[PDB]
């Protein structure tokens, strides 16, 4: 990555390499694993961001998405912001395109110059947020169960089926203002007929908090 | 978080991200996890914060009463604090509302500059305190057992019993005040006949210390 | 805690947060656990302290005795060091009282200004103090064995048993003067009958090392 | 390695010796590991290198077929950039040969001078392409299943056959163009019979993410 | 430990304490512990030795016996550097006792002044002196086996019977003289016949290698 | 070891002795052990090289004649650089001798001055030599099978018979003239009948990469 003591290019640690390497590895594309993604690539160049997804051997049908995303999004850049096809002023700042962003035109030189100009074109930044775009289609096409499925059992706990709810919610990726709102409608509905009576009673405009101390 | 060699921005390590979410796995939301929660956090940012809680990929109930917690804080402050709703003064520093100090509004070099302004206005602490009551009203909801139904058992230690108690009152969040005062009351009541019968000889004003060393 | 590079505040390590839990968790209340709570504590501030005792999920009994001990060297400290009831001096640094050294009534700024004062206000110190005694009582408390039921088995050889023997002089926190001295008597008196007439015979000015020879 | 604070040379670290052989050991020449050892020879001199080969215990065919690879690249260089036979100018940059940049003839001295001399002759980057070149023959030559091999089986996810399909096209290595492309044809004709006909019916320009869904 | 960046005072390190004390637990005293106590203890303060010994639980037997060899020691040091009686020189160095250097009767600050003196009173290598001097007579003492009973077995392999006689030699703490030595004689005669019959034939003056090799 | 920011003593770290004494314990005398000898002895005094080599507890018939070597090499030196035997100028620094490279008869001051002096005296790498041909003697003479004995099984892969081939080639060191040179003679004497007869039918000048793929 890109770190202080003035802005300096750092190796990728071991440790970081390793952590994702396991994440992927025990959580695949579990919501939790983007947040994860987004902390351990802070300060990342897109040479970073390009080895932690490389250094990851199984997922090839995410990653192949992946890369559609990216063209997607380089080719948005590119209509945003065409560079002249002129050579460049010797020793001089050249203008980024998608695929420098991308990072499979640009060098790591390049990357450095750009995310250390005052100010700074910050590619890294530029290039997660393509990743992270990609990374959340992957979960909610991954995501194996509609919110609609998630019921409370006769026997099962009020905690425990909310956990399910709010679980699949954040993997089909509702927005909080429909995890909010579900609150008062689609977490009663798939209540229990014991819990919902109790919920039911309880009227409208009752916290999350107030509903599960209501339900046991 | 933010860190000492002057005031600047280090990216949140491997270490404290991996502690975090091992210990939640483990934990669960049993009391001794909120200074934990605390002491990894230490010099966190508002993003940070934001990380750790996202990470967690289990105990979604308690992540969405966590953010009703964060909203009644955040609306308890922008009462207290408005902010005027202009444009702001060019390259200088807005005034920060509930949302930028939860995180949710606020840019990372916003928060920068805010916690590593002379003097600081502390959004990294602001925020963990809404976050640490929001966890020890989970920690509460999540407490399975009353006091009440902590009594010694026939054969069982008294150093024992005492452990289930002053664990359950911790979950309960008793204060200091009732922790100390049960001790001459309710920890003597649900003793067992025996050392119920020795704790009563003792009279009144006897250290927890002299109560365990009579109890064998 | 406080650290040179000058004097100033450091985060806490997960390394040091998950070592202190591990070895409670490990070794409960045996002696070794005090040193290594003193040594993982190295140049913390009575907040730091307070995070480390927080951090133990178990052991409420202990952790209760640990906090009346604490009180009484508060009261100790108070009735040594009264402070003036007056308003602070503008800017200036306020009298620390037994609370503010138990971290329950200091602010980590004030902890820091007294520690890092010319002279330093040792509060880190005086409360590692305190709560290491705390520790100490318990340790007492939760040895299980007298010395006097620990005496060498016809067949257990004599290291063992010394082994054993001074394992359990430890908890029970006999002085060193205590520990030199029981070599020529309860030693000897505890050994097995073979061994106690080999002892016997070597006379009195025998080092541990000559015993522990001598009984093969 | 060469990092900064200037550029200067650093123990390669234990963390970063165990890292390779672990992946080594847990991976062997599954294409991840290429990007992994990229990643891990982050500011490696040829020493560096070397030392990171020679750890490996096992693989020595790959070893072998390597050091060939390197021959014939060292060769190419020498061919492009002959070095006059004469004694060396006192205290002076003599010109790196095959030999030297492979580190069997160059000194760690000679290494730090090259990759520290304005501007850098960045022979650590130049030996990493000459091996990442070798490895990658290695990753083709030790994959075992031809992409014509690869069928969605009758009761396999399509999701599964998908991951199988471009886990093996990584490995035979085609390049970016044969992987978009293969999207519309061989993943296609490859699919199970129920799949195939929706993907058919779906027509060309269908997205893998289209795709993928279509076939549930 | 006392560390350059100019020489200061550093805390242990959670890793020097857990790797102490596994060692301990994993190979008691083992020849081979002493030399690890000695790296693991590099720059050690006296406080910071002791922290290493209290921070072990069990070989008390042991700990007793240190004990003694290091007052023995420190009544040495006292016979050899004896100390004027008078009240000290305001705000200057006192001369360092027997108890001062096993840190006993020495403060952290006091120990940190000697160890930093010019020229330093290296007080942490005295006491480390003293401490290894102990643990090779523990070593010794609990060498389970004379090197006269290390005789190669008719079936085992010659190089195990030398690695069990040189094992052993070693808990003995045979000199190197011994060790050299013991290859012409003792080795040869606790030799298989088989073998010793080869040996016997090399003549004198051959290599541990060539006996080795000699006896397949 | 000795370490950049200036030229300045570092303590061998817990996780540097660690690896070293894991990788024995794991690999024995296995010939990647010796790369890696080098590797974790980066910047090592000969007192650190001493004190890996005596973590060792087991193998004390190698660390024998390991010893041996050294004292061959030693006499060498001494041989090759006589010191004046006269007392040493006042405050300047003494020759070393062959026991002084060894780390016998030197202080790790005395080291220190070498290491450092301008030039470096590099008695650290002079001494890693001597030990690392020791250390390659002792990788032979445990080898424990002959190339001769390396013959590809009827059902057994290529690729697993080449691995044997050149892991024995390795343990039993011959040089890379003789491990490029074996590629058209004994691989292809040792190969089976079916691999044989292709592997004739190639002709000579065949790559290992041509031989591995032609055998399947
Ligand atoms: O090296 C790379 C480059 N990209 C960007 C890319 C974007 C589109 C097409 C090819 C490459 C990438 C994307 C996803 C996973 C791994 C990688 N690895
Ligand atoms: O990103 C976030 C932001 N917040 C604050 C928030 C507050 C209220 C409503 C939405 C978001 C949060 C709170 C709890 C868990 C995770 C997160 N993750
Ligand atoms: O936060 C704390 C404060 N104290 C001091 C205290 C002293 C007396 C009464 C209450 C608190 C403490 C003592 C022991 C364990 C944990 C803690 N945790
Ligand atoms: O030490 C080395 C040197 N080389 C380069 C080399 C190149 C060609 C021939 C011999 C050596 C190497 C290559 C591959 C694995 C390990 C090593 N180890
Ligand atoms: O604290 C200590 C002090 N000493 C030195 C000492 C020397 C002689 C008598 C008492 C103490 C010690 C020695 C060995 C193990 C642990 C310790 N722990
Ligand atoms: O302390 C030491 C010194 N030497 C060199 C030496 C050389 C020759 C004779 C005695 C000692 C050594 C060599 C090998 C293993 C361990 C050690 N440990």
């Amino acid at each position: 990555p890109i770190v202080q003591n003035q802005m300096v290019h750092q190796c990728i640690s071991p440790r970081t390499l390793n952590a994702w390497v396991k994440v992927v590895e025990e959580k695949a594309f579990s919501p939790e694993v983007i947040p994860m993604f987004s902390a351990l690539s802070c300060g990342a160049t897109p040479q970073d961001l390009n080895t932690m997804l490389n250094t990851v051997g199984g997922h090839q049908a995410a990653m192949q998405m992946l890369k559609e995303t990216i063209n997607e999004e380089a080719a948005e850049w590119d209509r945003l912001h065409p560079v002249h096809a002129g050579p460049i002023a010797p020793g001089q700042m050249r203008e980024p395109r998608g695929s420098d962003i991308a990072g499979t035109t640009s060098t790591l030189q390049e990357q450095i110059g750009w995310m250390t100009h005052n100010p700074p074109i910050p590619v890294g930044e530029i290039y997660k947020r393509w990743i992270i775009l990609g990374l959340n289609k992957i979960v909610r096409m991954y995501s194996p169960t509609s919110i609609l499925d998630i019921r409370q059992g006769p026997k099962e706990p009020f905690r425990d089926y909310v956990d399910r709810f709010y679980k699949t919610l954040r993997a089909e990726q509702a927005s909080q203002e429909v995890k909010n709102a579900a609150t008062e409608t689609l977490l009663v509905q798939n209540a229990n007929p014991d819990c919902k009576t109790i919920l039911k009673a309880l009227g409208p405009g009752a916290t999350l908090e107030e509903m599960m101390t209501a339900c046991q």
